[PDB]
């Protein structure tokens, strides 16, 4: 539906545009840094199980923040929890909010990161290691 979006703003600045479609997520082609049981490297990739939402300044303009609202498992969900409740405190760390929403008979858990920039600097440093 629509006040989803009313559920993202949560309590500050719901001066917000959707980012894409509807409620669902968006696919974007970003690096990263990753090293598993099987790949192994720093290069790019394609995201796609997050849903990008634009702040928009006053008189209505695009400022540079972004609400990001990623979907999950659910035990993913309590773990980041916990942690995000014990170290909530210093200052360099980016306020989360935790919740869960329901879709259709499926109240999924969403975690929203809030006030964000664009582009990590996994995006910058990459962009000038492999520059063209």
């Amino acid at each position: 539906a629509q006040s989803f979006l009313n559920r993202v703003c949560g309590v500050s600045a719901a001066r917000l545009t959707p980012c894409g479609t509807g409620t669902s997520t968006d696919v974007v082609y970003r690096a990263f840094d990753i090293y598993n049981d099987k790949v192994a490297g720093f290069a790019k990739f394609l995201k796609t199980n997050c849903c990008r939402f634009q702040e928009k300044d006053e008189d209505d303009n695009l400022i540079d923040s972004y609400f990001v609202v990623k979907r999950h498992t659910f035990s993913n969900y309590q773990h980041e929890e916990t942690i995000y409740n014990l170290l909530k405190d210093c200052p360099a760390v980016a306020k989360h909010d935790f919740f869960k929403f329901r879709i259709d008979g499926d109240m999924v858990p969403h975690i929203s990161r809030q006030r964000l920039t664009k582009y990590t600097m996994a995006d910058l440093v990459y962009a000038l290691r492999h520059f063209d």
